[PDB]
Protein backbone atom coordinates (compact mmCIF):
# COMPACT_ATOMS: atom_id res chain seq x y z
CA UNK A 1 0.00 0.00 0.00
CA UNK A 2 1.59 3.34 -1.04
CA UNK A 3 0.59 6.59 -3.32
CA UNK A 4 3.56 8.61 -5.12
CA UNK A 5 3.09 12.09 -5.87
CA UNK A 6 4.69 13.73 -9.26
CA UNK A 7 4.00 17.64 -10.19
CA UNK A 8 3.99 18.77 -13.60
CA UNK A 9 3.82 22.13 -15.26
CA UNK A 10 1.90 22.92 -18.62
CA UNK A 11 2.29 26.45 -19.85
CA UNK A 12 2.76 28.94 -22.67
CA UNK A 13 4.36 31.72 -23.68
CA UNK A 14 2.38 34.08 -26.80
CA UNK A 15 3.77 37.60 -28.01
CA UNK A 16 3.21 39.83 -31.26
CA UNK A 17 5.05 38.46 -34.06
CA UNK A 18 7.30 41.05 -36.30
CA UNK A 19 7.01 40.15 -39.60
CA UNK A 20 6.05 41.44 -43.33
CA UNK A 21 2.45 42.54 -43.47
CA UNK A 22 1.83 39.92 -45.80
CA UNK A 23 2.96 37.22 -43.29
CA UNK A 24 -0.81 35.61 -42.17
CA UNK A 25 0.97 34.57 -38.46
CA UNK A 26 0.20 37.49 -36.17
CA UNK A 27 1.76 35.27 -33.19
CA UNK A 28 4.33 33.43 -31.91
CA UNK A 29 4.08 30.95 -29.48
CA UNK A 30 5.82 28.01 -27.10
CA UNK A 31 3.87 25.62 -25.12
CA UNK A 32 5.60 22.88 -22.62
CA UNK A 33 5.26 20.33 -19.94
CA UNK A 34 8.39 20.61 -16.92
CA UNK A 35 8.65 19.51 -13.56
CA UNK A 36 8.82 21.94 -10.73
CA UNK A 37 13.25 23.38 -10.21
CA UNK A 38 15.35 20.30 -8.96
CA UNK A 39 12.76 17.45 -9.94
CA UNK A 40 13.94 15.58 -13.36
CA UNK A 41 10.54 14.22 -15.04
CA UNK A 42 12.54 12.35 -17.74
CA UNK A 43 12.76 10.01 -15.26
CA UNK A 44 8.88 8.65 -15.57
CA UNK A 45 8.14 10.63 -18.49
CA UNK A 46 8.41 8.15 -21.91
CA UNK A 47 7.31 11.12 -23.79
CA UNK A 48 4.91 14.28 -24.37
CA UNK A 49 3.12 14.76 -28.21
CA UNK A 50 1.61 18.06 -28.83
CA UNK A 51 -1.52 17.60 -30.71
CA UNK A 52 -1.93 20.99 -32.69
CA UNK A 53 -4.66 22.45 -34.47
CA UNK A 54 -4.93 20.46 -37.58
CA UNK A 55 -3.68 23.31 -40.23
CA UNK A 56 -0.24 22.98 -38.61
CA UNK A 57 1.99 20.77 -40.91
CA UNK A 58 3.10 17.68 -38.82
CA UNK A 59 0.16 18.43 -36.36
CA UNK A 60 1.19 15.70 -33.97
CA UNK A 61 4.48 17.12 -32.53
CA UNK A 62 6.75 14.29 -30.47
CA UNK A 63 9.22 15.24 -27.24
CA UNK A 64 10.89 12.28 -26.52
CA UNK A 65 13.14 13.73 -24.24
CA UNK A 66 13.32 17.32 -22.65
CA UNK A 67 12.82 19.94 -23.54
CA UNK A 68 8.98 18.73 -24.05
CA UNK A 69 8.11 21.89 -25.64
CA UNK A 70 6.54 23.32 -29.49
CA UNK A 71 7.56 26.29 -30.59
CA UNK A 72 5.54 27.81 -33.39
CA UNK A 73 3.69 30.43 -35.33
CA UNK A 74 -0.27 31.04 -35.37
CA UNK A 75 -2.95 33.38 -35.93
CA UNK A 76 -5.50 31.96 -33.64
CA UNK A 77 -5.59 30.28 -29.80
CA UNK A 78 -7.07 26.79 -29.93
CA UNK A 79 -7.73 23.66 -27.39
CA UNK A 80 -4.51 21.18 -27.40
CA UNK A 81 -4.45 18.08 -26.08
CA UNK A 82 -1.08 17.13 -24.62
CA UNK A 83 -0.46 13.71 -23.99
CA UNK A 84 2.32 12.52 -20.80
CA UNK A 85 3.43 9.28 -21.75
CA UNK A 86 4.84 7.28 -18.41
CA UNK A 87 8.06 4.19 -18.35
CA UNK A 88 5.36 2.27 -16.99
CA UNK A 89 4.63 -1.27 -17.85
CA UNK A 90 1.02 -1.10 -15.81
CA UNK A 91 -2.10 1.21 -15.89
CA UNK A 92 -2.03 3.95 -16.26
CA UNK A 93 0.12 4.88 -19.26
CA UNK A 94 -0.48 8.20 -20.09
CA UNK A 95 -2.57 11.12 -18.85
CA UNK A 96 -4.12 13.48 -21.99
CA UNK A 97 -4.28 17.45 -20.40
CA UNK A 98 -6.83 19.65 -22.75
CA UNK A 99 -4.62 22.77 -22.95
CA UNK A 100 -6.14 26.19 -23.16
CA UNK A 101 -3.67 27.22 -25.53
CA UNK A 102 -4.93 31.48 -26.09
CA UNK A 103 -3.13 34.41 -27.82
CA UNK A 104 -2.61 38.24 -26.46
CA UNK A 105 -5.01 39.82 -28.52
CA UNK A 106 -6.03 43.47 -29.33
CA UNK A 107 -2.39 44.92 -27.92
CA UNK A 108 -2.38 42.90 -24.77
CA UNK A 109 1.12 42.51 -23.22
CA UNK A 110 2.56 39.00 -23.79
CA UNK A 111 0.86 35.60 -22.53
CA UNK A 112 3.07 33.56 -19.67
CA UNK A 113 0.85 31.07 -18.21
CA UNK A 114 1.54 28.25 -16.26
CA UNK A 115 -0.88 25.12 -15.16
CA UNK A 116 -0.20 22.82 -12.09
CA UNK A 117 -0.81 19.33 -12.28
CA UNK A 118 -0.41 16.97 -9.74
CA UNK A 119 -0.24 13.25 -10.64
CA UNK A 120 -1.07 10.69 -7.82
CA UNK A 121 0.15 7.07 -8.53
CA UNK A 122 -1.57 4.02 -6.34
CA UNK A 123 0.17 1.68 -5.88
CA UNK A 124 3.04 1.93 -8.78
CA UNK A 125 5.51 -1.14 -9.43
CA UNK A 126 8.91 -1.40 -7.47
CA UNK A 127 10.42 -0.60 -10.38
CA UNK A 128 7.63 2.77 -11.78
CA UNK A 129 7.59 3.99 -7.84
CA UNK A 130 11.70 4.27 -8.30
CA UNK A 131 11.28 5.98 -11.34
CA UNK A 132 8.56 8.39 -9.78
CA UNK A 133 10.86 8.99 -6.30
CA UNK A 134 14.08 9.51 -8.90
CA UNK A 135 12.31 12.14 -10.64
CA UNK A 136 11.14 13.74 -7.40
CA UNK A 137 7.84 12.05 -6.70
CA UNK A 138 6.61 12.11 -2.73
CA UNK A 139 5.02 8.99 -1.09
CA UNK A 140 1.98 9.05 1.27
CA UNK A 141 0.98 6.13 3.66
O1 LIG B 1 -2.36 29.17 -36.44
C1 LIG B 1 -3.06 28.30 -36.95
N1 LIG B 1 -2.67 27.55 -38.01
C2 LIG B 1 -1.38 27.45 -38.61
C3 LIG B 1 -1.27 26.69 -39.79
C4 LIG B 1 -0.03 26.48 -40.38
C5 LIG B 1 1.09 27.04 -39.79
N2 LIG B 1 2.43 27.05 -40.15
C6 LIG B 1 3.09 27.79 -39.23
C7 LIG B 1 4.55 28.09 -39.35
N3 LIG B 1 5.39 26.99 -38.87
C8 LIG B 1 5.48 25.92 -39.89
C9 LIG B 1 6.32 24.74 -39.40
C10 LIG B 1 7.71 25.19 -39.00
C11 LIG B 1 7.63 26.35 -38.02
C12 LIG B 1 6.75 27.46 -38.57
N4 LIG B 1 2.29 28.27 -38.29
C13 LIG B 1 1.01 27.81 -38.63
C14 LIG B 1 -0.23 28.02 -38.03
C15 LIG B 1 -4.45 28.05 -36.44
C16 LIG B 1 -4.73 28.13 -35.08
C17 LIG B 1 -6.02 28.00 -34.61
C18 LIG B 1 -7.05 27.77 -35.52
CL1 LIG B 1 -8.69 27.61 -34.93
C19 LIG B 1 -6.80 27.66 -36.87
C20 LIG B 1 -5.50 27.80 -37.33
Amino acid sequence: QCTVQVRLELGHRAQLRKKPTTEGFTHDWMVFVRGPEQCDIQHFVEKVVFWLHDSFPKPRRVCKEPPYKVEESGYAGFIMPIEVHFKNKEEPRKVCFTYDLFLNLEGNPPVNHLRCEKLTFNNPTTEFRYKLLRAGGVMVM
